[PDB]
């Protein structure tokens, strides 16, 4: 490995460790199209499992670009508009507040407010109706962005109506098989749980639980490898021999709101490169404060920009995922840990790492 990239990551990444004690870290560095791995710590302190290149996380919210690109991948192919209503995919919901709110809205967490997560209590289809029937808007659609599971989950669950296909079926057909990320999964096989890292919480081991939407809103779980494979395939698009999902990836990266130095695409957010950390932080999700913030929107939307800082973190209980990557500089980044540790401490070290390499 170049000892370039191999100095500021290890220079960068240890520390971090350190500071977050995060037990366990994967980390893949893709330069000039090429991935390079590090590895650190424990898969599992009990059993000592040391952290590998095929150790799997749960990259809870970062999964959230999968459903952006496979609704993409709808668009493309002709089965959904994101200008149609959300009640032409769901006619069973017919509460009025509904009217106006389009598939749009919902991958983007414009709709006015949906809630941040759906309560436990969800579990049915049933249970589910009853749930966006009695939710109470806030505001107008396409006013105010508020990042939601709720929001971005229904989108996932309705874009793959029109196939026929469970959301997972469509998920690994049309996404995860295509690029072979043959080691990413939405549930994890019984073959595969020796791979699987167990999070920590208040040094506690846990994996996510199970809730509704939870396959389109935080459910995979995938390697350093595949996800070096993801970053590579979505900072190259045109590389992707299926067309419809080709399309999605370029769909999924367009602008389609702007609040403060912030872009809204389908999972994934945007910022215009050069910019510096504290610009990013503040201008996306912080773990720390959950904020309402007022959108313009981008009409007609900007197709993917090459001179951007693309990015998405997430979060389970006991893990803490965080991708970013530049298309212009053939330049990214993932970070995989079995610790959900504080935002800005994740862009810190992505930002510093991927500035140095530029």
């Amino acid at each position: 490995a170049p000892q370039q990239i191999n100095d500021i990551v290890h220079r960068t990444i240890t520390p971090l460790i350190e500071q977050q004690k995060i037990p366990g870290m994967a980390v893949a560095v893709i330069y000039q199209g090429k991935p390079y791995y590090f590895t650190w710590g424990y898969a599992d302190i009990a059993k000592k499992q040391p952290v590998t290149q095929q150790t799997l996380f749960e990259l809870g919210s970062v999964s959230q670009t999968f459903t952006g690109v496979l609704g993409g991948d709808a668009i493309a192919r002709g089965e959904i508009k994101l200008s149609d209503p959300t009640t032409k995919y769901w006619p069973e919901l017919t509460a009025k507040q509904w009217n106006g709110i389009t598939l749009l809205h919902l991958a983007t967490y414009t709709a006015g407010g949906l809630p941040l997560q759906v309560p436990d209590e969800v579990k049915s289809s049933s249970d589910l109706l009853r749930f966006y029937q009695n939710w109470q808007p806030a505001w107008a659609p396409g006013t105010q962005r508020l990042y939601a599971n709720s929001s971005i989950g229904l989108f996932g669950a309705l874009a793959v109506k029109p196939s026929g296909l469970s959301f997972e079926q469509a998920m690994q057909t049309r996404v995860f098989q295509p690029l072979k990320l043959n080691h990413t999964w939405i549930n994890v096989p019984p073959a595969e749980e020796k791979n699987y890292a167990w999070g920590y919480r208040e040094g506690k081991a846990v994996h996510v639980s199970p809730g509704a939407l939870d396959a389109e809103a935080y459910g995979v779980k995938s390697t350093i490898e595949d996800m070096a494979r993801w970053v590579q395939s979505n900072l190259k698009p045109l590389d992707i021999n299926e067309k419809t999902l080709q399309q999605g990836i370029q769909l999924a990266q367009s602008r389609y709101w702007q609040t403060g130095d912030m872009y809204q695409g389908l999972g994934w957010e945007m910022l215009d490169w050069p910019v510096n950390p504290d610009s990013i932080i503040n201008g996306s999700d912080n773990k720390i404060a959950l904020a309402a913030r007022p959108v313009k929107a981008i009409t007609p939307p900007t197709p993917a920009v090459r001179a951007s800082w693309v990015h998405k973190t997430g979060a389970t209980g006991g893990f803490g995922s965080y991708v970013a990557f530049i298309p212009e500089k053939e330049l990214g980044i993932v970070m995989l840990a079995n610790k959900n540790y504080p935002n800005p401490a994740r862009v810190d070290a992505a930002w510093q790492i991927l500035n140095a390499l530029q």
